[PDB]
RNA sequence: AUUUGGUCAAUUUGAAUACAGAGAUCAGCAGUUCCCCUGCAUAAGGAUGAACCGUU
């Protein structure tokens, strides 16, 4: 039962160079790890911690 | 009171032969245009489905 769960569109933009080689879904144990993963495409800035 | 409205053409001629003059009728199908339905393609544009975790 997940009434708490929800989704929000954070961004809806245009990128100069698309460094994402494919669609590499993942899970990480921590936030730092996630950030690092994101920055594998030289783009940590996508994640919005709230 | 009379009379014109009355010349067959065609051919053989240097009047004779001709004798009215030479496809019909019934029925398909396709095309042309517009419309409607149906299946497919092409573009575009939606809508939606599908277990479960992925990739340095």
């Amino acid at each position: 039962d997940m009434h708490n769960n929800s989704i929000s569109k954070t961004w809806e933009g245009y990128l100069q160079d698309c460094k994402f080689k494919g669609w590499f879904m993942k899970v990480c144990n921590d936030q730092d790890s996630l950030l690092r993963t994101l920055g594998q495409f030289d783009s940590e800035h996508f994640y919005s911690p709230v």
